[PDB]
């Protein structure tokens, strides 16, 4: 019996280079999604052509809210239900945009932001270890995170806390041999709003390369915390940045 | 005339601690207070003794909730209708219990834990800023990377804490606005707790295996807010006798 | 009685500052010295005409070698000679230039680099408590020691290490009730060999007034830490940056 | 022909097992030794036998001393001279023994603990570069770094110095495509010199297991830093401590 895993966010860009890596290392997987069913769809598609019954979607909304705790438990159950076992979490769904100090509310902007990149990765966090071999949980972390992009404070405040969440599961957890750590990409795809000259900017920023990640780059940091080789690893952070932060101003 | 600071659960403890040697340093201050309004109340009641009209009080829920930016707002606006100005923001308030991992909802935890330490900070910045030596000082924690054991969600917005001192110092130091951090590690010990389990944490401390008062703690605001801080911004001061250097 | 405080380098600029505000407290103060006679004597004059009998100058050389204990001993000694007791250590002076990884032999670099901001820090540390109220330590540290310059290696492994003297030095001391800090510039004096072009450029990049500290506002951030506001602060590093460290590439 | 590796301290313990696992991956080795000839040698036989004329041992002394560039130029230059390239460096080799504040002189163990752990990497750092495909430099780390052993400072100086080294070196060796890492055991291999119930104390600490980690998991993730998978992984310090780090006093 093959090992499964659930990767939110998964029907695009670092996700789905994370889910598609996860399947030819030989995991099942559950394709997380919220708007792009299609992008979601195929994707299953696709790695069941490889081999058949190794991949279901599963949709949620991650903003926070009163029902966010049963959404995220509902995630952790569909893995169960496809597969029946659970072995590994990747916390990658996130939203990005900037929330300036001074259309939608600053409830809302609270709800999206904190939920994706914090809430929801400790919901289900909660939800994967009450329902619990090498198991494992890896959360999309920021290499920026102190040396933030202006404006953003609620991205920022949202990715700290998935410091601490990494930190405070990986020592609760322990005792379950539950390892929880982190890749914390600099630039890597970057967004599909972002204007060329500002994405060319960033480039040459990067002292590797003077270029961004690929998404697979970031995907082969995933694949070795839930790997073997990682067995005594827990509570670590790795940036894969090209020494991005490094760099002073 | 006389500067104001706001200081969020200013009944008690700490954050009566600080609100009295601001007050002290020549500050009038807006006591917030959730809960204990006798407290507030009687130390308005000392504080406007020691000179009139210098205390308010100011009662708010820092839960998160759809409300939440308008109480944020709401506290702002009590210092400028009392005072005419709002120079200073200290975020004090604070709920603190467990949430292990594996007779609050966990939604009513994440709404305490993550709005009081993390959220109701963000919202109190945006309305502060948004209505101008002006500072704010952010209450942290000193054991954030070595977090007690099952504390994710406190452990949580105790991180966010710190993200916002550092995004807030780098977006409002183009308005002089200077946002800063103080991270007790062991200071006044929960009210409940037996001498012998204070004890516990009290021999961990190496300078004077003893907990920080809450005067101490209060020192490291008021250095923050001086024109003896005036280049400093996006630090977070440690007052934790050393605590966070010993290993396991 | 009026305490004692020893500060390394304090001939000028920022060394200069802090003897000068510890003296206004009410200090006496040893100016150690290592090349500037003239400007050490002028400033001890400038302190005892204030008060007569309360600043005496100490010339040593920081650079490590065999006799580098002797002459830090010798620095404390100095102290109690003159004033019959040492109540603060501030370690200020440094060496500070680049060390491509691809003049002076390599050795020669070493041995400044590295003795001046850790090894004589250490070693003075050590004759401090040895010898031995309200006593501190405080080292002049670096706010961008995570971000260096290109190409500075050596000065940024010997700022490293007194983070973690800093860190070593406040835990083994507290039981002796001696505190061990630090206060980190970012930019404040900029080098004088720096023209004003260069000097703009990273004036520029501090987000709290686009200046430099001055000399002062670090003495300030020293002044506080060796008070009795400051008597349960111990292994603290204290930033003043203006926010320098902050800001990303 | 295959890439070749240099291993300081490869006698033994951590160096021993890195050297092995490169060596398995299909490394050509120099395997370093100061005192452990015989050990060195006996890897060195075990490993040709397995496939003839790839491993290859190195004798030096790491102290710092006036002479330690050019044994650094040495043992990087045997790598060459054995194999014709020189593609990996891993900075192992360390000395390790308490030096209270309050036998050797201390300048001897200055020398020593800031020789080995620091001075030397740098000198070897440089001699790898200038000697300059998937080029990188380990570094062997200690996750406690900031909450040192008691009266350990001039070790964890020099650990401390290792960090800044790591980061230095990452962002001035990016451009020349050599990337720079770092492996940060908490608890491995306990010193042969601790007593039993002392290892036993250490053990029942970390989180993950109750036990420390084997020399091969330490290796695994040196394995993962100079392989393809972490091709754009720079300036980082990958944790290998099973969360002792995260355990509060
Ligand atoms: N350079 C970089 O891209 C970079 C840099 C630093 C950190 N990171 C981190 O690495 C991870 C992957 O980066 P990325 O750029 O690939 O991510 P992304 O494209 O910006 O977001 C990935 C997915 O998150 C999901 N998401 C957004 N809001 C959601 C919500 N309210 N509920 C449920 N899902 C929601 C979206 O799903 P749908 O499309 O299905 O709506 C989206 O496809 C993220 O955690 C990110 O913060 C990336
Ligand atoms: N004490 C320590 O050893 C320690 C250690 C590390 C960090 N800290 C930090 O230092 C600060 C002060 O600590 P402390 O021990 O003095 O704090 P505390 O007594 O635990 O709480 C301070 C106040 O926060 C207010 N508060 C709690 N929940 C609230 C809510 N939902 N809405 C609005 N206000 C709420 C309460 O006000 P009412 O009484 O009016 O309801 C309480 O008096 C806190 O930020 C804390 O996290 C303290
Ligand atoms: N200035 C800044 O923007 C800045 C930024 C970051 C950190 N810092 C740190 O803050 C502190 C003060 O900075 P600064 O710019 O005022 O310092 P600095 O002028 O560069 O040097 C201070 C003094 O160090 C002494 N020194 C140099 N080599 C020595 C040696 N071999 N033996 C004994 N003494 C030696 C010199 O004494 P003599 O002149 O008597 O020979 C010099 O006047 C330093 O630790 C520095 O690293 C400063
Ligand atoms: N073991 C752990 O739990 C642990 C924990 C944290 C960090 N680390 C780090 O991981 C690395 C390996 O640890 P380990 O326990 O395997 O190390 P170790 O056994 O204490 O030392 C490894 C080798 O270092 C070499 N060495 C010592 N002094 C030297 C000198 N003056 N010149 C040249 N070589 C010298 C010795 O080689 P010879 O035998 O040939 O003389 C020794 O066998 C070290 O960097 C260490 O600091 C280990
Ligand atoms: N979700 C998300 N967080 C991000 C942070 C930085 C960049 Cl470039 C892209 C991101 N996408
Ligand atoms: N609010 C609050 N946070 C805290 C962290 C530690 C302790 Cl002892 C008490 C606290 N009270
Ligand atoms: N000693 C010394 N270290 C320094 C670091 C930065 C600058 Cl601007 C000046 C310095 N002077
Ligand atoms: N060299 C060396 N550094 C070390 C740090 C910790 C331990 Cl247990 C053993 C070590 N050996």
């Amino acid at each position: 019996e093959a090992p499964a895993a659930v990767v939110t966010g998964a029907a695009k860009r670092i996700g789905r280079a994370i889910a598609v890596k996860l399947h030819q290392t030989g995991y099942r997987v559950v394709i997380h999604y919220h708007n792009s069913a299609e992008a979601a769809v195929s994707l299953a598609d696709e790695l069941n052509k490889e081999r058949s019954n190794t991949a279901v979607v599963c949709q949620a909304d991650l903003t926070n809210s009163n029902v966010l705790p049963a959404s995220c438990e509902e995630i952790i159950n569909s893995c169960f239900r496809a597969f029946g076992r659970c072995d590994v979490l990747v916390n990658n769904a996130s939203a990005f945009y900037p929330t300036p100090l001074v259309g939608k509310t600053v409830e809302t902007q609270v709800a999206e932001l904190i939920g994706t990149n914090a809430i929801a990765p400790f919901l289900l966090t909660m939800s994967f270890a009450q329902r619990q071999s090498n198991l494992s949980i890896v959360n999309l972390c920021d290499a920026m995170v102190d040396q933030p992009c202006m404006a953003f404070s609620l991205y920022n405040m949202g990715k700290h806390a998935l410091v601490g969440l990494t930190q405070s599961a990986a020592l609760e957890l322990a005792p379950y041999g539950i390892r929880v750590n982190g890749v914390a990409p600099g630039v890597s795809l970057l967004p599909v709003a972002m204007g060329e000259e500002e994405k060319d900017k960033w480039r040459r920023k990067v002292p590797l390369g003077r270029r961004e990640a690929s998404a697979e780059q970031i995907a082969d940091a995933v694949i070795f915390l839930v790997s073997g080789s990682a067995q005594y690893i827990t509570g670590s952070i790795i940036k894969v940045d090209g020494g991005l932060s490094l760099v002073h101003a």
